[PDB]
């Protein structure tokens, strides 16, 4: 499927769960904690900034500094990023990261044919910090792999893949040249790693 | 079929997706990333060079250093090769690999009867690109069979449909209505390739 639409208000759920890197996406999984891809976080360091749910230059939920980066020891393209709880620049709800974002909750599962949404900042260059939502069916779910046919671009690296009830079914990491997109499915092993690394 | 013809212009699409090893072929699948056969990459190492879309004389899309070799875990003769983004020798569109080449897109599928082309270097003499045409004989799981004439230099060749979309990668022939054998891109193999394209 190729159904990609601009998000008009990024300051409501589910959009408040998404964060922007310079040319990639991530999302909130718990207190002061974001998920993105290793291929994204390899270019960031402690003290670099992330912005919560920006809408171009129209408003955002704050600018936050990275305090810790932890990569999944396994093969899957998953990296945990913790931020300082107190914003560099406040969001509308004040300086606290957690007041300005909404973590996603895992779905019970996913299955071929169900419809998903990939939400993120697709454009590496143009449409800076413009959030889009891209829809399509799940093609397969096998182990730590989820495949879905939804249009994505390179800035979608680190995007949440949500089901129709805005529950988390995967994290996006790649797409085919010019029908399928590939996400990591949250197996118990990956979930255990993420849970151990959510800021206490 | 035995319909093999020299590629007139090697600097246009789809030929800009093809790269040359010493006496074998591979092709671009993504950022800084090429596919070839395991039986090709086993003779190469990190730090060896590949040439993007060379012509018969001296012109090419650059010379690039190998940075990673990742074989597919499975029976199929498929290897992922990443290159340094910055050319050892620049192409006409500069030092960036990705500015000088054009990745292939997967076909929706392939069926017996349709006509394909196998593009590569069947004669190891100067790199000279050829195109070899023929019908698809069968498709079964990760195996695509086609009657198109090939030589050993075609190892790692893209097999393309009439719209220049990727239907498999060449790995073998029989020793003209002889059959040749490619790996068809099953979901499992696509996933591995997507996991191992440079990002």
């Amino acid at each position: 499927e190729n159904n990609v639409t601009k998000v008009k208000d990024t300051n409501i759920f589910p959009y408040t769960g998404v964060v922007a890197f310079k040319s990639a996406t991530g999302f909130v999984v718990g207190k002061n904690t974001i998920l993105t891809n290793k291929h994204v976080s390899k270019n960031y360091k402690v003290g670099d900034r992330i912005t919560a749910h920006p809408n171009s230059d129209k408003g955002n939920g704050g600018i936050y500094s990275i305090k810790k980066i932890i990569n999944y020891p396994g093969k899957e393209d998953v990296s945990v990023i913790q931020v300082e709880e107190r914003a560099i620049e406040r969001g509308p709800k004040g300086f606290n990261f957690n007041d300005n974002v909404t973590p996603f909750k895992y779905a019970a599962g996913a299955k071929a044919g169900e419809r998903i949404k990939v939400i993120g900042y697709p454009h590496p260059y143009k449409n800076k910090y413009v959030l889009y939502e891209s829809t399509g069916p799940v093609m397969s779910v096998e182990g730590s792999s989820i495949v879905y046919s939804a249009h994505t671009e390179s800035g979608n690296s680190g995007s949440p893949v949500l089901n129709s009830n805005n529950e988390l079914v995967g994290i996006h990491f790649a797409s085919d040249v010019k029908r399928n997109a590939y996400g990591v499915y949250f197996t118990p092993e990956i979930k255990k790693f993420i849970a151990e690394n959510i800021d206490k």
